[PDB]
């Protein structure tokens, strides 16, 4: 229909050039997609309570944030345990049921050289607790990255590595501390002070490029809605800096006074919702996804060919959703580097591995808590079909779309290697 | 893993460029084509190539359709010419390293207003005798194809119609007749003489370019080796001339007097083969790849769909070839559209879709004639075996490669959903 | 490399890493931001112009020269606030502060004075709208920010309230709300450009869809070649802080790089307590987000984009900006009258600054409305030789340049002149060595 | 109707295969031929009757084989080229200048042969204005060819013909150091295997483009019509290959030395050349051109380009350059414009040189001069907006680009005018 052509900016997407693409932006053209951009929400007194997390849930947030920064273990364990109690209330409905990530921030090493003995107390406490990501702290170079690996042991491999770049080191040294680390944050509010103000822009939209490049997860953070932890509604540049975060490419935007000390954490979530949701369909997909197809390298990786081929399948039928299988994250995040409009639902057993993809723009995980078939192909059946009926109960897919559906030909992680073309019935 | 000598060989350095120009810049007499000649050879059948042992000779050099031309000779010529075309054919049965199906084309001599008696006469002959393919010769408007397809009697449905464009009126009324036609010829010899000389490569490159945006099969036609009729070597005209066919996304290319009078019909298939193959490996797949992508409208057909995303992937990863299981030839005439550099090898039970795939530059047909297994998915896996083991025969596979490989969900032509991305074992 | 090898030996590496160079020289848009780098100084002088609003925190003669030096480039007149005796005293204030440069010809830079309108609040031209319009007209105002234009009748009655004695005065419309976004291509082709007036509209419409209108009208406005200003909240926080949110600098470079070719600031200058500030830090952020911008494929774009004409003036213009960007030319001198053959440069967004020679002070002020556009107001009387005349104005643009900086001995600039005197008749292009 | 002639909707295509399927059989082309045409002289084409209708028919470069007939025979088709190109002299307004260009024997089995010496200092004291050079396997070749024209030849252009794979490898330094390159498939097609020609070709065509160098395609172009009246479907789609390709020239040998159809052979190159010129995709390679030439601080260079942009942007009939050495002319040429490139030269041999370069049109200025340089410019100018209006490049309303430098003298070119006529 000529109805479904003028929602989502379809018709800025169809243009020949970028120029062109602005001048057709609308302001009456709805976004129909899933919000793709995460929101992590730090936590704090203003959003401990556990009804008050379960309305942060249903505003959008996806990973709760825990500053190591204030607070003592005994206050993120609390933390910890209160997020854990909002997310599982929902857990009784599992085609709903929202997972969320929990994110160890680290104090830092102050005017230390490597990892402090705080932190090294504090990574011990996040593996001992269960956190599924580290959002470390002045990160100068991959050594930083490598004591913290070797902070968290060998019971903490599967926890991931945000490497905040808060200073000039962290920049210069930004492809050495990229290549060992599993994402990147631009933490804006340090880097405004170690480096000139108006350089900061430069900054973040080249980290940005970078990791979208690399196919590695980038968190825009810090200030986004500041105005917010007093005010009811946020200020002009402040909208416009969230809509431009999600353009420049990032895969998540981050909340911190906002959530954490605010009186408005719950609409601040909903603000950061309505934004990337409006800022994602502003996308010129045309551009990225053939700079993106350009840019990479060239893999014999069985999940990598299949993934792109995934994504111009989705592309060429305007599908509703890729539904992948997935045990690490590893295949619904080579799906992601390739910024598909179609949303990645990702069906799940690992209940980390379903909070760690948040860190993805555009990966929807689903939790899977079905014991396993007999006949494995009647497992991998069923959970595409959990796929199916969560995403009509959310409202991904209705009768009619298509769909395309990535698996893989034996079990266990890293054997993706099938996309087939699926109407949904 | 593959090697800088792998990256120096079949234009590689020049496929890497970024402009087209650049791409010409880099094209390198010293490297070598590795991949299987594409582009099919159609020879005209006469006097000079009627012999079964010069057929055989033919077969060898690279002939994949032979064309009887029904303005010249007679039923009982051409029939006999038919036989012997078969009895070639079939002589290499034996070896599988040698066995090659052989299309059987008929050229009608052409029209008064409608289709004339002894072209009715033709077609029924044709239909008699089983042939794959018509080139309907002076092919004007809508009405003359459907005149053609209405004469195919009630057991021709199967035959495919190449309408030839051989004068003003075909070139104006081109997309009526490319809708309603299987394919096209670009019939230089009279287009050369109803239109002004040194504009039949205008109506060449217009025609070609719009076949290749409806992915239907074209033929470039007529002089193309013309002195050797007569000569053991070609003039450096006529060897740019197929050369230039090939870089303007012909999927065909003809011999006529060449072949069917001419004093080197051997040495003339055997120089288009060698052209084609250098020609083949010149194309700028870069540009043509994106224009083709950007050109074709989206798509809800499932096998459209796997198509682009097989051919996406197979780019991805350097995949010596895409296997496709195929009844009609439609799935693989679908994945030829999209010009892969990889070879297309069709696997099919059908021995008429073998002969007519020949009409898609890039598909290499194998007909399977293993009785059906009782479980289905066992019958797919010893099809698609059976394209692994026949290109490792002829040199398209070894083992460590990657092949992409094309099916469908259920048994029956029209269910093309599945792309898989396989290890050769 | 090889298109950038010998310029490289002739220009050094280092003039090659200066102002996000390498990141310009990117095939794809990803890669350019992948090149962006924080120790690549800006060279180019800040193109993108500044409105500071006018009040009781910069109305000083002595604060009104430390804006001037800092950057300010037109200064805005909010007749929604203060009186007509109190914006009176301003605008006196504002002419005595540029008049203290006036001296030394070489270096004076011209402020242009924009009146904003109250509205029409609750459906045409409000009375009080008129009596300000004509108190524009009466003191002299260059530009009038009509305020909450909503269709192209709306500015036929501003235009009507000026008069024949304020045809001159440029119409910049606001568009503050639904009716105006929707109406948009009638306001823009009756008016001489657009203010993005974002604190309306943010009211008016979905806060979150506010970055939509902003993007949508900068590239309708970038793709017609009439100025864009971005305008409300930019620095916000600097009303009270000495330094601005990591929100804040991110608005003022991607109104930049968005493409709008003036930015604003009202509280921050009006009443804040860090007026200068302010304007600093507009200034800092345009000259690092124009070395930023993407000229590969914005110059591509906007000639793809623009039909082609038979103007000599437009025709000239692309010839000179792609002149200008194949040597890398410091600057590209243009003589005009109305400012028109200086707006039709800027269009093109040029990488060299367009030192725009007239003899119209009123033309030097309005000019700034046109990114990168530095006015030189010429003094000299007219020569008895018409094409010495052009070519005394042509070395006042040079002599300048150099004493400005701008240009350096072994430059080159594209010099951009007519065949005749009088307005519309440009049709010629320069390539001159700095000697 | 002027947007449905010289396949402009196929020039407004967003992609090339779009082009390809825009481009019109009924679409005529309106622009002047482009491409030069060099027509081998020969017992053929040596009469002055014969060589003048070979100049109405489009011949602009007249070739002279020497490895074939004698100093004497040679001597005497040089006067009859000259009898005939200057008996249209006495119409300045409508004047084609013909260049007479020198084809070396080679080297054969050994550096630069005796005979080769002999007959390029027979050149230079016969005043021609190219040098075939043979071929030419390394830079040191084109050194050897350039000492043996001596001081009294530091003036003629000499492009390197490549005819072996030595030349093909090593051709980087040998464009660098020659005026231009002749793509010489006859031994080419011998010496490497014939169906790599068409890859060497292309190769060197797009780096000449590059270079922004004169590149010439050569033999078997039209061969049938030695003996035929018409040519093959090959041989047309050849001729317009070679120009799609991007060559500045195409040559004929055989068709034109010793053929039964030598007037009809440069008929047949005229019409396809004209026909291939329109169906060019100027958007994707103005655009390459663009993108692939480097920055430059050379004026002549700057100005060239804003020329060929604003020619573009208003669809200029014409660029009139005025031009010594023909450079300025080169350099707009380059950048394949549309408009026509009406090059005005007081200097006779930069005339006939210049027709080395797609789409310059050379008109050599034999008015009086102007006492005030000035006023000396402007009517020059004038002259090729006359010339131009008579051979029918231009009509009154066009506009056309002026191109001129601020002083006198080679290598001041710094000017671009708009400019509308009458
Ligand atoms: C004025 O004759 C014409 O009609 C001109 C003509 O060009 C035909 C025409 O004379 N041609 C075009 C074809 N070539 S051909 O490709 O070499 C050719 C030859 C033959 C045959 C087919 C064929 O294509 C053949 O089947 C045959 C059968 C039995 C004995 C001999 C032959 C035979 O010689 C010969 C020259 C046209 O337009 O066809 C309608
Ligand atoms: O993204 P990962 O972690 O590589 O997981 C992909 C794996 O998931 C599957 O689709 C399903 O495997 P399981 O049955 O073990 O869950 C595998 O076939 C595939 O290899
Ligand atoms: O190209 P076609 O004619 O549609 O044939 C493709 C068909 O071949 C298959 O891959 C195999 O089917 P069969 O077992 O019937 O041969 C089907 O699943 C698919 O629909
Ligand atoms: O930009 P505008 O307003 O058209 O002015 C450009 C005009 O300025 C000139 O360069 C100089 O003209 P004046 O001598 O009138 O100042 C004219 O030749 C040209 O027409
Ligand atoms: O193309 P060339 O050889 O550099 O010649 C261009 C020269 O021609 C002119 O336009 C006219 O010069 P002349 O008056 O000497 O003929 C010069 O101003 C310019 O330098
Ligand atoms: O650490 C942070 O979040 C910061 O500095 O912005
Ligand atoms: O019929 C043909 O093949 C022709 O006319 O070229
Ligand atoms: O009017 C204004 O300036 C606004 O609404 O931002
Ligand atoms: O010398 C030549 O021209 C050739 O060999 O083609
Ligand atoms: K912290
Ligand atoms: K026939
Ligand atoms: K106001
Ligand atoms: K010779
Ligand atoms: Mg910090
Ligand atoms: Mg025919
Ligand atoms: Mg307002
Ligand atoms: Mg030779």
């Amino acid at each position: 229909g000529t109805a479904f052509f003028q929602q989502q900016q379809l018709p800025a997407a169809m243009a020949d050039t970028f120029l062109e693409h602005l001048c057709l932006l609308d302001i009456d053209s709805e976004p129909v997609a899933a919000r793709s951009t995460s929101i992590i929400a730090t936590i704090g007194p203003a959003s401990r309570s556990v009804e008050r997390l379960k309305e942060m849930i249903k505003a959008g947030m996806n990973i709760a944030r825990l500053n190591f920064s204030h607070g003592s273990h005994e206050y993120h364990a609390e933390s910890i345990a209160n997020v854990r109690e909002a997310v599982e209330s929902f857990a009784g409905s599992p085609l709903s049921y929202r997972p969320v990530a929990i994110a160890l921030d680290t104090k830092g090493p102050g005017s230390g050289p490597g990892l402090s003995e705080q932190d090294v107390r504090d990574l011990r406490f996040g593996v001992e607790h269960g956190v599924d990501i580290v959002f470390a702290s002045f990160v100068r170079k991959a050594s930083d990255v490598a004591a913290v690996r070797a902070a968290l042991g060998p019971e903490g491999h599967g926890i991931k590595i945000i490497s905040k770049i808060e200073n000039h080191e962290g920049v210069k040294r930004f492809d050495e501390i990229l290549e060992v680390s599993d994402g990147i944050m631009v933490a804006r509010g340090d880097l405004g002070i170690e480096i000139p103000a108006e350089k900061v822009f430069l900054a973040q939209k080249m980290m940005i490029g970078r990791c979208n490049l690399a196919g590695k997860p980038v968190v825009c953070a810090t200030q986004m809605l500041e105005s917010m932890i007093t005010k009811p509604r946020p200020t002009r540049a402040e909208t416009s800096d969230v809509a431009n975060a999600v353009l420049d490419g990032a895969d998540c935007i981050m909340l911190s006074g906002e959530t954490a000390k605010g009186n408005f954490p719950v609409e601040a979530v909903k603000m950061q919702h309505a934004i990337a949701r409006e800022a994602e369909a502003a996308v010129y997909h045309r551009q990225l996804f053939e700079e993106l197809r350009r840019a990479a390298p060239l893999s014999r990786d069985p999940t990598e060919v299949t993934a792109i081929g995934a994504v111009e399948a989705a592309f060429k039928c305007c599908a509703a959703a890729i539904i992948v299988l997935t045990t690490t994250g590893r295949s619904a995040q080579l799906l992601s580097r390739y910024r598909p409009r179609a949303a990645v639902i990702a069906v799940t057993r690992s209940a980390q591995a379903a909070r760690q993809v948040h860190l993805c723009r555009g990966v929807f995980p689903l939790l899977y808590r079905e014991p396993p078939e007999a006949i494995w192909a009647d497992d991998v059946d069923r959970r595409v079909q959990f796929g199916i009926e969560s995403g009509k109960l959310r409202g991904f897919l209705r009768v009619g779309d298509l769909v395309i559906v990535v698996t893989g030909w034996r079990p266990g992680s890293g054997y993706t290697n099938i996309m087939r073309v699926l109407s949904i019935s």
